[PDB]
């Protein structure tokens, strides 16, 4: 009966703690030291963790969730009925694990070598190149090189990963893996919800896109930039053209109101990775949110190790399910871009900390977008000129439009990219897209949503999606599209809670205890209630809505329209 359901839930949570704890360490030992031994150990703890998942998932399914009074118990047991990969037969489960690990190693150890010299790693050698070069051919070298090395080598692994994860999903009662992922939002209208949100941010993006294309035309020359066509994917200052802030100089609305070189200022002033995470820590405490435990500074990996040992460089935050041990792993570089990433990751840690008293089953984000948005909200305030000037990294209507542009190159530009990744991935999981149409359909979406074309035509053998961490790493990506919309909603709520008046882009919530209180009450819920309840606690209303973001950039939209009009731009790509 009911009494048996809660004994079960209590038994699940305590054994899950221990086992999830042993898994995370082994996972961490591999991530921060990629070698054969750590892999072998990670592969072994995988069987263990699966042995545990099966035992408890099998039991959970013997419960009729319908007969259960307590909703909290209802929801845990229902979640425990999802075995994930552990639904797989033992041989396929061991193959599946091997595939993932092989895909992750492949991605993380890949290099792009000059004919007779330097071999370059994605972080930060290729990343730096993408950000800083303005020579069409060097950009192309790195763009194509990364795709030829990480992309192509992921291709051999992907169709079978796809086969196995779909089988896992069908074995857990889903139609395919994407359906399973989407299910994490508990929102049957998810797809239409996101599509409507995407349509709302269009005038803003089409206008950004056209303005940026006009500037690229001006720097790279008419022969390379068609003013009525897609932008070559390699000129946006970022390996994936996902954020465009690194070409700010080429696009600056008013060079007449020049801005400081932040990276100069950071390096010159003895900024360090440690100091960047310490300032993020300080920002969270200014709000009366939790500080990171001493142990965090002992255990984290906040910069690229010097050992000559391979690591997964891509930033991640780690909950050890201890209530005590929390870590970040980042190959942090000293620039403004990674300052923002350090806040993003610190929002993860803060979320682990707020909900650490919940049962581990419910130790997760209200939805995955919420988990991604926390740190970004604070970073919206960090990124203000008034906050940046106080960090000694910066020094007036002109400056205001420059700021919004800077922010727009980061935030608006990512909207179609974050929409596209899982539009392609869902259509792969459900069979619309086969290993023969992988790359072509990836670029039909790059064109449709982002207005990009590949600068080099793609050939059979290319698997460009394999060149983005999340594909080989099998981490869903819609979470980030949801993150970008909602964080603006959170920022607007927190700003009004903090008493601030007038144009929303001028808000800085540093030290606002009222804002900290809203986020905290929301984060403590973990995954115990459906997300609209947290949405409500923060914003006073239950929906996702693009309105705050439209409102944040409204002055920029006006300026972009005027400006694209007078140059006679033709928005979009025919
Ligand atoms: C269904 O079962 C759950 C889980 O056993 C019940 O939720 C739990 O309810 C207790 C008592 O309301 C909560 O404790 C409270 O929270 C804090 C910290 O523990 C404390 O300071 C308060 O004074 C109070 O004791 C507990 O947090 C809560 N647990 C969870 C995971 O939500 C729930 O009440 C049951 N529902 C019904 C309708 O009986
Ligand atoms: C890398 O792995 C080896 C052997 O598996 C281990 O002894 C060593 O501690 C690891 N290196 C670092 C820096 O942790
Ligand atoms: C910060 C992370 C690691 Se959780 C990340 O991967 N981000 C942050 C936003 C989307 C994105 C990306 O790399 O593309
Ligand atoms: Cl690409
Ligand atoms: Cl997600
Ligand atoms: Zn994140």
């Amino acid at each position: 009966d009911e009494a048996e359901a809660s004994k079960f839930v209590e038994e699940y949570d305590r054994t899950s703690q221990v086992v999830w704890n042993e898994y995370a360490e082994a996972n961490w030992n591999y991530n921060t030291n990629i070698t054969t031994e750590t892999s072998k150990i990670l592969l072994q703890k995988n069987m263990q963790i699966a042995n545990h998942t099966l035992k408890y998932g099998t039991q959970a399914r013997k419960f009729d969730v319908n007969q259960l009074q307590n909703t909290t118990i209802k929801r845990i047991i229902k979640k425990v009925q999802d075995l994930e990969r552990a639904a797989l037969p033992a041989q396929e489960l061991e193959e599946y694990n091997k595939i993932l690990l092989d895909m992750e190693t492949t991605y993380s150890v890949a290099t792009v070598c000059h004919p007779n010299g330097s071999c370059l790693q994605l972080e930060p050698d290729l990343t730096n190149v993408m950000a800083t070069s303005r020579k069409y051919e060097d950009l192309l070298w790195a763009w194509e090189g990364w795709r030829d090395k990480a992309g192509r080598a992921i291709l051999q692994f992907y169709p079978k990963y796809v086969e196995l994860i779909n089988q896992a999903a069908r074995l857990n009662g889903y139609v395919d893996a994407g359906d399973s992922w989407r299910s994490m939002y508990e929102t049957p209208s998810l797809e239409q919800d996101l599509e409507r949100l995407f349509q709302e941010l269009q005038p803003l993006y089409l206008n950004l896109h056209a303005y940026v294309r006009r500037a690229l035309h001006r720097h790279y020359g008419a022969q390379h930039i068609n003013l009525e066509g897609p932008i070559p994917a390699h000129l946006l200052g970022n390996m994936w053209a996902q954020t465009w802030s690194n070409i700010y100089d080429l696009v600056v609305p008013f060079p007449s109101a020049p801005s400081m070189d932040t990276t100069e200022a950071m390096l010159k002033q003895g900024w360090t990775p440690r100091r960047m995470f310490k300032e993020a820590d300080d920002f969270f405490t200014s709000l009366g949110l939790l500080p990171v435990p001493p142990e965090f500074w002992n255990k984290s990996m906040l910069e690229k190790p010097t050992d000559g040992r391979e690591v997964v460089c891509h930033a991640s935050a780690w909950d050890f399910y201890n209530g005590k041990d929390f870590r970040i792993k980042q190959c942090t570089t000293v620039n403004l871009e990674d300052l923002v990433v350090a806040h993003h990751e610190m929002g993860h840690i803060q979320y682990f900390m707020q909900y650490k008293d919940l049962p581990v089953a419910l130790r997760e984000g209200a939805n995955p977008g919420f988990h991604e948005a926390i740190g970004d909200v604070l970073a919206l305030s960090v990124s203000t000129p008034k906050h940046l000037h106080s960090l000694n990294l910066l020094s007036s209507d002109e400056h205001d439009i420059n700021f919004l542009m800077k922010m727009a190159l980061d935030k608006i530009a990512f909207i179609p990219f974050s929409y596209l990744v899982d539009q392609w991935r869902w259509r792969v999981f459900d069979g619309s897209i086969t290993k023969e149409n992988y790359n072509q359909e990836w670029w039909s979406l790059r064109l449709k949503y982002q207005g990009l074309c590949p600068p080099v035509p793609r050939t059979q053998g290319d698997f460009d999606p394999g060149a983005k961490f999340h594909i080989p790493s099998s981490v869903p990506y819609i979470r980030y599209f949801v993150s970008f919309i909602i964080q603006f909603q959170f920022h607007e709520a927190l700003c009004q809670a903090a008493g601030h008046t007038g144009p929303l882009h001028k808000c800085d919530i540093y030290q606002s205890k009222e804002a900290g209180q809203r986020l905290a009450t929301a984060m403590k819920l973990g995954f115990s209630r459906p997300w609209p309840e947290a949405m409500q606690l923060i914003t006073g209303q239950p929906n996702m809505s693009a309105s705050a973001m439209l409102s944040y950039f409204k002055p920029l939209l006006d300026w972009l329209r005027t400006e694209n009009e007078l140059h006679g731009e033709k928005l979009g790509w025919q």
